[PDB]
């Protein structure tokens, strides 16, 4: 009952799930009880395709059979799923519900002012995906080729995805945020041949200059060959390029809605999403969409009948997961709101929610922060009983948060979803399905399907047994929607999640686990470098090298080895003195923690040049590293 | 009994099928009788996916399997058939029947001049077609690019069609009647990245300009990469473009007679065929694959009764959609000859197709009112010279036929033994959508009788633009569903696709055409509401013609209208206003020097039957033509004008009377 | 019993398989005699669709199935197989094995110097094909393109074939011993879009200009895009070309350890083979197939089984036995760099006792070779592991197939005369190991789909009856004969189809005993 290690719970009473939760619920849940996850958890582990088999073929609609379920291993960066398979992200998102049911609403769309707001079925979503992926192919683009998208969080950021992905191309979006240098890396990394973007945008009634950063970061594009522009504001002295730039809507309009959705490989890039050097995270198709679909089901309890509010963005993982294609998938309404929660006032959220009757809500801790902090009296003005699952993305969620949610916006009777997860696991890690797992506040509960998670011992890497531990958390095989690669940079790849700690995936989080086997996300660890086994720390190194009265500054970077795995090159700022700071290093820190070369002369720039690939200080680094490294 | 609205019903006996027809019939009927035929239309209706998928699966061959049958609505603009299918057009034409009997004879070609016939089997078929396509993917050509055509009536149009599908390529194939300019304006919307012509023609025994016509246009179409030439007649003064320009024979040769043919899905293009409408742009009018091949299989085979034993003949040229159709697609699909004739009905005399007809013991005829007017007037003596009796269907396409020319289509070439099926349906409807079953329905001489299966026809008031209720009745033809093989846009301008079929009765198609419904639902087609006119088969946009006329700079203002022709069934009457012109002189010489404008312009077929020089056109108060007063004037319904107080101009009413009574004739 | 006309084979003794082949045969024979082998024979004839098309499913994998067996004539020279069908090379030669056993052998390279020898596993080679087709694919090599190899005969040239077919796209193998001017002709005729090549060579300790070769004849191949270049040296004096040429480690680095094979359909490409040189074109299927077939029942091949064909990826006995036949049949192959000579005369010896090798197959010039200079050499190696020896190339003379079977085989071995063309394929006519008594110098039988004729050149017509001569030629086309000449199927016609219509003419000349069994003469 007591904890010597997960001091978070001690003393926390398991929260079952309220009875109006189920009172709410249109259909008999998909699972009955914890009894009947463990048994279906402990086959996702041990008989992986005996599991996920049958799933993929339930929950997706294939064009050509797959002849294996899983490939690969951690320790060789080769993972696969469905191998043989083929499909298409658009159709089992779009076609095949609007076949269906063509009427039923896909996008609730809540523009930045109500007075734009309006509703796309499936059948309208077939047209539209159709419309503008005959642009794209009129355009020349094709199975292979990256599309950019720089566009708000509307119906045309949700429409684009898909006709990117009805094609055979791999989308890569572009937070509308980001500015023009932002957008300049990204597209070059990934060579996008074309990209849609808008004139302007609207964020809490502001105008922002959107087409402006684009023009502005394309004279430095030389890939990109042509662009798409949706007039979202039709502000007319908005500029377009002959030749380069063209309308959204006039050569949409040129165009039937409908196209021959194109089938790829299950192991085909469905999209790149860049991370905040950005690293193009890769994600196949059909692996990435079964996780997408399985966790929407089963994590949030999503049937036919429900309606998700996801208060996210698509320009980052939660937003292509949970507001597209998890939804799309299953064919449920998924609601798209551009705006802010605080624009035209502090009840927006709350005011979306009664007026479509969402019966799911996904946001962020920062967003709830806000909201009880500005807007707390709001949340009563509105009727919030078609709610039952409120989740939680992306951040530690307190005790004390977990129960303000809980208590105004969930009435003390919704179901809590504190889903951990990251950009490279494609969908949820660690989550309490909702009307099956008691919850503890704080804590992400048990691993999901497919996710064997452990507790590593940070410095020996060695599996931690047993509960009311404490450690790295790492994960004992690949899944469906793992991360496949680095655009371009698998090497990178390998390195940061599969050579860190051999035979595990890397989540670079530590957690704890306690009695009950819940895991409690306990941040970010202090990034170790694996020299042949000794894992480093670049910051203990540097402040050894600091102490030694000559130096003024140090900075301390690992880079890649062939033979050691990972190598440490300091840079120090003021031969004999070289020798002395490796002294210093092991005799402060350890024999194994030596950096393999001290160099006298924004560690970003530091580890390139390390392998040999105040602006002016960069010129000093450069020359000084090529005289000195030699021996 | 009585028809107090549809009066060509009055007093109309049903005219049964003959039953030598039967006798000639080489097997069981594909449809028991008129009974069996309403129940199987009714389900075509209302369940599309019981009644067009089993269809579909068994006279198609598929790569891959179709999970739904139909999609979409016309409101939307968005009809599909069999979603998810993988085929190829080439495969289902040649390469199947080629395996199960190769020697089978495919295309039996008679040339303009008898001596350069000839037959191709489908196992020749396969390799032409496998070679040709072979050059085609070494010059880049691959799924979703465009080719044109420019061929006479012969065996390489038919390979070159089938090549360019047999990539998953789109043809577009240019009547090879037209003008450098019209070439022009077809490859170049279309963007086509090659073309495949010969150097010269043969019709009539006179030898016609083909690539010296491409020539001409290439100047101005950037697009196009390279040409394949074929050798027809061989002239060596036919110059070839260095760089641009290659040999059929040569290329060919180079390539080996098996070429594997390239899946393509149920919806993507199969070809597109430019068609003039009311706009004065020719506009590319594009075609699905697998529900395009179904509608050709499907009524080729239900409308003219064709087995594995007949041989289909054809009078049509593959510059149009009944060649398209009814001459390649249609019976190559189900795997019997087809006869290709490069010729005309009047070379070396008026009868040549009997004389074809006897020959190759043809078993289906397929011909327009234009050449049974011609042949009644000029060639009726020539019949008794021929063996007719392996005939009987005898199809009409294209154009009212008349119950006098009906009769004398079933007396004098079906000696009262044969059927006759008057099939409607246009360009854009893929295959035929009114017509009577060969064995199946009786007919009423004049009437295209009832609708096809998965055609729900209905007529529409043109006052209320409601659908009428009930027979006896008159209206707009509309159709109520889309239908496999309808066509599903404009090239890179559905948006004009929509205003034109979709857009003018929501919830309908927009035929053009008006019709009316007997008390037994028989359909008689009254012809076009949209002023389109139809002279001698050819399908023309009084506007296009306009356009050619102004660009003679001796012009100022022109109008054309259309008439009836007892001839070529309608007639263009081009009226010409001159700036400073006068010169009475000079008028037969300028009347002759602007129907060559039209000539080198949109091609010979187009040129005006009559060209009146006027001093100016009657005009509205905001300064636009009255054509309606042209065309009362025109057609010697003067006295119909009415009040004309409302143009800006009522005096020159006048001038146009007098001039049209003094010009026709002379 | 006497022959008048075939004086080669007046006093020969049938040599019945020594009983030893079946005291190391594995598993049970995959035909019991001769009298089950002419049975299947006759069917392969007669009806080739019901005896070919079961044996494409049994030993291809099919992305697509075939509808139609066979299809076209020789007059005509439209010959296709499994039409409809769609599958890929490198999938059936890789993945499906390293999925069943990744662990199991697959590439057992020896190097020039045995130090640099090394094993890939068939879940190794499968990362290794992966992330050079990736690389390949980024580059935007697709399927219809050609990509030329300009490599040695080590485990690079066996990967580049395999990532260029697993992309869809044709390899042309050009001999690492050719010219720049050699090179430079076959890369212009091909169009190849990239090169795969090495910095230098490593042959009998001699290190031999590779890349400095390629950059020579690139200066007029304006269609090679990139060119892959291996450090099988890493040399540092070996200028790339910026923005045209980089490394092999550099690039693979980059892509992952999987890629998805591309469906191809049974009648496309899988490669041109250049012989002014000509490139004779091979289909996937109808290739694949022959190469499966002759290998299982002309060697007797059988999983545990380990083949060691020395000879080289740049000529079609590298294509159809060094690396087609055995990967196809999920069994270790050797890939031999050096030659037989350095660092001694028992290199082959050494190699085969080495890694217990059960299949041995080189030309007659080498065993002139050793018999000449390396006869004491073999004594001193242990070759009781091998139970079939081959021979390909050239005509094998009764002293040398005496030799052959003594020294090498120690009398215990089955012999067996492989007679065919780089057009044909595979294997033409051939003793069956342990199935057809051989007569030393003759090829023996034809092989399944292989209706063998003696043609008078005078008269043109086929000569009837047994004890005959004249040109060899075949009456019906097989799945793996070749299937045009790049570009140019005219030359194609006019060198096999045209000169005897309705055969196919081999350009050698033959004679068949008495018992059916042919002696191949040589070039007409
Ligand atoms: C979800 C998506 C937006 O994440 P990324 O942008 O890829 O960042 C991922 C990182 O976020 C943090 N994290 C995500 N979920 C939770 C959670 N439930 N409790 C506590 N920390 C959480 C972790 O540090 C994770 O590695
Ligand atoms: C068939 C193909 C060549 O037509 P298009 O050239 O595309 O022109 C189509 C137009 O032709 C006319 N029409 C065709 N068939 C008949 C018929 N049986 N009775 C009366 N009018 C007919 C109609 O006005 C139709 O809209
Ligand atoms: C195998 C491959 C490398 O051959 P190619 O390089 O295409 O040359 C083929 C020519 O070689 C000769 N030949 C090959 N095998 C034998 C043999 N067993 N007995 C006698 N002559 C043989 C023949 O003249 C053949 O046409
Ligand atoms: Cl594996
Ligand atoms: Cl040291
Ligand atoms: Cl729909
Ligand atoms: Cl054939
Ligand atoms: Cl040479
Ligand atoms: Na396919
Ligand atoms: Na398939």
């Amino acid at each position: 009952q007591t904890h010597n290690v997960v001091h978070e719970a001690n003393g926390v009473k398991l929260r079952e799930t309220p009875k109006e939760f189920f009172e709410r619920q249109p259909n008999k849940g998909h699972i009955h009880d914890v009894n009947q996850y463990k048994q279906m958890y402990e086959q996702s582990i041990k008989d992986p395709q005996g599991f996920f088999g049958p799933l993929a073929k339930e929950l997706l609609s294939w064009d050509h059979d797959f002849h294996t379920v899983k490939s690969g291993t951690l320790k060789n960066g080769d993972a696969a799923w469905f191998l043989g398979g083929e499909l298409n992200a658009s159709y089992n998102c779009v076609d095949r519900h609007a076949f269906a049911n063509p009427d039923k609403p896909a996008l609730i769309c809540e523009a930045d002012d109500e007075k734009d707001s309006h509703i796309l079925t499936y059948g309208d979503l077939l047209r539209e995906v159709s419309k503008v992926a005959g642009v794209l192919q009129s355009w020349g683009i094709k199975k292979g080729d990256t599309v950019a998208v720089y566009l708000p969080m509307n119906a045309q950021a949700i429409i684009a995805m898909l006709a990117i992905a009805r094609l055979g191309a791999a989308h890569s979006v572009i937070f509308a945020g980001f500015s023009a240098g932002s957008i300049k890396d990204r597209v070059n990394d990934a060579s996008c041949k074309a990209l849609i973007t808008c004139d302007e945008g609207k964020r809490g009634g502001r105008t922002t200059n959107i087409k402006k950063l684009c023009d502005e970061a394309l004279v430095d594009c030389p890939t990109v060959e042509k662009v798409l522009v949706y007039k979202r504001t039709n502000n007319p002295e908005i500029h377009l390029t002959e030749g380069r730039d063209y309308y959204w809507d006039v050569e949409t309009a040129k165009f039937p809605g409908y196209l021959p959705p194109v089938s790829v490989n299950s192991e085909d890039p469905l999209f790149l999403l860049y991370t905040s050097t950005p690293k193009g995270v890769v994600h196949s198709t059909a692996g990435y969409l079964l996780g997408a679909a399985l966790s929407t089901k089963y994590i949030f309890d999503i049937h036919p009948e429900d309606i998700l509010f996801t208060a996210g963005d698509v320009g980052w993982i939660t937003g292509h997961t949970y507001a597209l294609y998890g939804p799309l998938l299953l064919g449920v309404p998924t609601i798209i709101f551009e705006g802010t929660p605080a624009y035209p006032d502090y009840g927006r959220f709350w005011q979306i929610v009664e007026k479509h009757k969402a019966t799911h809500f996904y946001v962020a801790p920062t967003a709830l922060r806000l909201l009880r902090k500005a807007g707390e009296q709001e949340i009563a003005k509105y009727d919030l009983s078609s709610l039952r699952t409120l989740g939680s993305v992306g951040e530690p969620i307190s005790p004390d948060i977990w129960e303000w949610y809980n208590e105004f916006v969930g009435k003390n009777q919704c179901h809590i979803s504190d889903t951990y997860w990251q950009t490279e696991s494609g969908s949820h890690l660690i989550a309490p399905l909702a009307g099956v797992v008691p919850n503890k506040p704080g804590s992400a509960s048990y691993p999901f399907f497919g996710i064997d998670a452990a507790l590593i011992d940070p410095v020996t890497g060695v599996e931690i047994e047993g509960n009311d531990a404490e450690g790295v958390l790492a994960i004992k095989d690949h899944w469906p929607s793992m991360a496949r690669t680095v655009y371009k940079n698998h090497t990178k790849y390998m390195d940061t999640y599969m050579n860190p700690y051999p035979g595990y995936y890397f989540t670079g989080d530590g957690a704890a686990r306690d009695h009950d086997g819940y895991y409690w996300i306990r941040g970010r660890v202090d990034d170790v470098v694996n020299v042949s086994g000794h894992r480093l720390s670049t910051a203990e190194i540097e402040a050894a090298l600091i102490e030694d009265k000559k130096v003024s500054e140090a900075a301390v970077v690992g880079i890649h080895d062939d033979i050691t795995g990972q190598a440490v090159i300091a840079y120090v700022a003021l031969e004999g003195l070289r020798k002395e700071l490796v002294l210093q290093v092991r005799k402060t820190i350890g024999p194994f923690a030596a950096p393999k070369s001290v160099i006298i002369v924004m560690r970003r720039i530091l580890r390139k040049v390390s392998s040999n690939e105040n602006p002016q200080s960069v010129e000093g680094i450069i020359s000084a590293f090529g005289a000195q490294f030699g021996k």
